[PDB]
């Protein structure tokens, strides 16, 4: 696959030339990661997200231009439904540009935390989420790719609530080890805060990523106990607590069946052990007989 080739001008134009602000008060900001910020565009004629690289944290300007050819790398080996689709790309101008198909229910993270007064998301939503997310990130390792960054805000939804995995910046072709340890803290493998690079870390984050849609709560929070979303398997493991004391109680449709049936997946999927973890077709295969 090759991409069409945008004009920072036509791009920097689109976004009301990159405008920071909120949606909500006339700006085109519509959230910010550690590489970069997304904004709403209008071009040929469609509603894009265009992301525009800057950091913002560590970082070198070549390490930036490495994540955005990665990117593109990576989304010109992997079309999926349960991927974010690129439309292309700038290089022209002085900042670097990715122009996406608009996600109009934006990231997971958001919907689950209900920002900006968004409905809660309903326990049939939620189940296709996880399966949709499941189903994109078999897709990545049966093209042997290693995300490395799996959390809420990289699985974005569309139009219809279906799970797209984005960010493709860290990813990797495929146990390896590295000397720049990347990705979130909340959401990474031990393995991986160690620097080694496989698959199997990519199954522990989405593990994490579970208890977000089961718990609707955040994988890190300061002002909580516990801290990190994923202690609380040790909490029902050591019958402290139970599934049913996490649950999200901004839902009216989710049965405890069910929920204790997506938790099983999360619990295997958080596994200290990578080599104890299941396979992502294992996580599929669980995630399809959860709904049927
Ligand atoms: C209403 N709304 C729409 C979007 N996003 C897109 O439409 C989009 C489409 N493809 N695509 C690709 C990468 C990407 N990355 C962002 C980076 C900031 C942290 C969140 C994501 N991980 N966003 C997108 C967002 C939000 F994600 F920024 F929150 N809100």
């Amino acid at each position: 696959t090759r991409f069409h080739s945008f004009s920072f001008y036509e791009l920097k134009n689109v976004t009301n030339n990159f405008d920071e602000r909120p949606i909500s008060v006339g700006g085109n900001k519509m959230g910010e990661g550690g590489f970069g910020v997304v904004y709403k565009g209008y071009v040929n004629n469609t509603t894009v997200a265009v992301k525009k690289l800057a950091a913002m944290v560590d970082i070198t300007t070549e390490e930036l231009k490495q994540q955005f050819d990665q990117e593109i790398k990576v989304m010109a080996k992997c079309q999926h439904e349960n991927l974010v689709e690129l439309l292309g790309f700038s290089s022209d101008g002085d900042d670097l540009c990715l122009v996406y198909v608009y996600m109009p229910n934006g990231s997971l993270l958001d919907r689950l935390s209900c920002l900006d007064g968004t409905p809660p998301l309903s326990w049939h939503m939620r189940c296709k989420i996880a399966q949709g997310a499941a189903n994109g990130i078999n897709f990545l390792h049966e093209n042997h790719h290693i995300h490395r960054d799996i959390k809420s805000a990289n699985i974005l939804l569309d139009e219809a609530f279906t799970a797209k995995i984005s960010d493709f910046g860290l990813a990797r072709a495929s146990t390896v080890m590295t000397s720049r340890i990347v990705g979130t803290t909340a959401y990474m493998a031990p393995e991986a805060l160690r620097g080694e690079i496989t698959p199997k870390s990519d199954i522990y984050s989405f593990g994490v990523v579970l208890l977000e849609i089961i718990t609707g709560l955040p994988a890190v929070d300061e002002h909580r106990e516990p801290q990190l979303l994923l202690d609380i398997k040790e909490e029902i493991e050591d019958e402290e607590k139970t599934i049913e004391d996490y649950i999200d109680k901004k839902m009216n449709d989710a049965d405890s069946t069910s929920v204790e049936a997506m938790y099983s997946v999360a619990s295997q999927c958080l596994h200290e052990k990578k080599n104890k973890r299941p396979d992502i077709k294992k996580v599929q295969q669980l995630l399809q007989e959860m709904t049927a």
